[PDB]
């Protein structure tokens, strides 16, 4: 039972952390995108420019 | 938010930059215009002259 209880605490129930972890790594995916959309507009603005 | 602030004071909104830019060229180009016609009064007086 100390085992146990020694395990709820430390012992990750990896399911949940594998979804947080595909989670997390869509929101990196999506920021690295809106990079992808954010540094593209000054080249519009280079656009009026020209 | 530093940065943000930073760039609202030095930073410039280069579109309306650019429209005082065209705006003011044409100024200018309408100002080289009229000593394009102001040049051409005593020519007149050179006229009467003869």
């Amino acid at each position: 039972n100390l085992t146990a209880a020694e395990s709820r605490i430390r012992d990750v129930d990896m399911a949940k952390e594998m979804s947080e972890f595909t989670k997390n790594n869509i929101l990196s995916q999506a920021s690295q995108a809106m990079l992808a959309q954010a540094n593209q507009q000054p080249q519009n603005v280079l656009q009026l420019l020209r």
